[PDB]
């Protein structure tokens, strides 16, 4: 009834826009579903070097890579093999913006997933122009249903240049494409994301996130 092998493929093509600078990124990597880890070779195919900080667009490069408990159910999983697509909205703290969408779904041992991204008012002087931005530091999303939509909130920061932060918001719809698949309770899955390594100007990026569910206290 699944299909979601331990070991799959990972096939990625984004297509945006940020601050008016338009660009095109393929990814091809592996990952673990049920260790909820995996990992992706980046490289950008026009709009390069980009003039903006890689770390925006890097949470656009799945849920199905996450660990789930056995009390939670898991909607990403239960999405296969038809598939499922999400949007989500990025609120920066100082004024920038970004919406974001997947479409994802499956050929074999394969996740194939159309992506979007496109950002603006982000300041010229800002760490995300200034390309100033660290990394995403780890997270923790909170997942709840809406008017019969999964949901997920995340309070993200960038770490920046000095120990600073910068803040954003994250709100994430997910929509399974199979109509009736069945809704979970409110839970958690934490998060952290990591540019493994990266070329000079970013057009070669390696990237690695590792994600895992909870119910939250006191049974976490
Ligand atoms: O857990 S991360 O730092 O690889
Ligand atoms: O489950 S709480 O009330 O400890």
């Amino acid at each position: 009834m699944s299909a979601i092998k331990p070991d799959m493929k990972i096939n990625l093509r984004m297509e945006g826009n940020v601050n008016g600078h338009h660009f095109v990124i393929d990814g091809d990597g592996t990952g673990k579903p049920f260790e909820g880890k995996q990992s992706m070779d980046l490289e950008v195919k026009e709009g390069g070097p980009l003039p903006f900080a890689f770390d925006i667009l890097t949470t656009a490069f799945n849920r199905v890579f996450a660990e789930y408990p056995d009390h939670i159910q898991d909607y990403f999983k239960q999405s296969f093999p038809k598939g499922y697509s999400w949007e989500r909205s990025l609120t920066f703290e100082d004024g920038g913006i970004c919406i974001a969408r997947n479409d994802i779904t499956m050929e074999g041992d394969t996740f194939y997933n159309k992506v979007r991204f496109h950002g603006t008012n982000f300041p010229a002087n800002g760490p995300v122009m200034q390309k100033k931005t660290l990394k995403w530091e780890p997270s923790t999303e909170k997942m709840y249903v809406r008017d019969g939509v999964l949901t997920g909130d995340i309070h993200m920061a960038l770490l920046l240049e000095g120990n600073a932060h910068y803040r954003c918001d994250f709100r994430t719809t997910y929509k399974a494409k199979e109509k009736g698949v069945k809704l979970p309770g409110y839970h958690f899955v934490d998060h952290c994301i990591e540019i493994l390594s990266h070329d000079k100007d970013y057009n070669k990026v390696k990237l690695y996130e590792h994600a895992v569910a909870h119910s939250g206290l006191p049974d976490n």
